């Protein structure tokens, strides 16, 4: 035939490159004991391009299967490694062939260090949502402040600057931090 | 003797299945544009496994022959992910690449394998902050940056200015959540 067009490779494992077509476009590769797997790897064989106008959108299911789009592989950047630990016990990397114009629209939650981009903005509206449920009985006006010339106040607003700050500095680089 | 055995991957490059044999034993590949790379990842082919009783071992040599311990790879675990950035220089075991002709400048970078036996390899220590807990990382950072942001707008009542619709906190309050958030994030790192 042509061969195989993709490798998919669980860190701690081999390569697999036999992966099962389940439509003209869209290949998806069967990964064991979910529960070891840390990072996956995927990437082009150097065999076979993706056609004019196309690339690679990656998605991966878990244990009832539920799926999230990872990335985004292409003949200029044919590879990619994701932290794991619609177009489609045991895992799945599913590789679905679409319109590069199309790719550039989607939210990719993926990432080589963390499992979902996602984690970074919740994680922090968690520490701030934690914080000011437990300052909010605090706050005080300067009105209804009592004489005390030397105590050091900090203004509530500073938890909407800080989220805006950082809200910023990840849309940037999403590793800004690392 | 063992053929093209092992491959080397960069994120957003090809797949190098061709490395330079420097001994029967041992196979070096380039990495061009190295200071673009935080990571690479080094897996067996799976054409032929190790030999009875032997392994990989994975080295790296950078700019200032010299080579830092990265990590291992066997038949049980033939595949693994390094960070390559950011090592402290002079940490690690020694390498035993003794080839004359290992070409390399500053921005070419290698990655070596060296077969080994799995006994001397139990007994070599890697590089700290090789191996790949990143999520920690970034937890304790944010909890810092954020209590060093809210920390550098605290105030005295001497030297406010005017302000009757806004709210304040006070600073030993905000202080004693950073120190209560900072003890239980370190006991349940997924309390939130």
């Amino acid at each position: 035939a042509l061969g195989s067009m993709f490798g998919c490779l669980v860190a701690g494992r081999l390569v697999q490159t036999a992966a099962q077509q389940v439509a003209e476009d869209k290949f998806v590769f069967d990964l064991p004991d979910y529960e070891s797997i840390n990072h996956v790897v995927v990437f082009m064989l150097g065999t076979i391009p993706f056609p004019e106008g196309m690339g690679g959108s990656v998605y991966f299911s878990y244990p009832m299967p539920v799926w999230q789009l990872l990335g985004f592989v292409t003949n200029g950047k044919p590879s990619a490694i994701f932290k794991i630990s619609h177009p489609f016990s045991v895992a799945q990397i599913g590789i679905s062939v679409e319109l590069l114009d199309s790719m550039a629209q989607q939210t990719p939650v993926g990432n080589a260090a963390v499992s979902s981009v996602d984690s970074f903005t919740q994680f922090t509206q968690k520490m701030l949502d934690n914080f000011y449920n437990f300052a909010s009985s605090f706050a005080v006006s300067q009105a209804q402040m009592t004489p005390s010339p030397s105590e050091m106040f900090i203004p509530a607003n500073v938890v909407l600057k800080w989220y805006e700050n950082f809200q910023r500095r990840l849309a940037q680089n999403p590793l800004f931090w690392k």
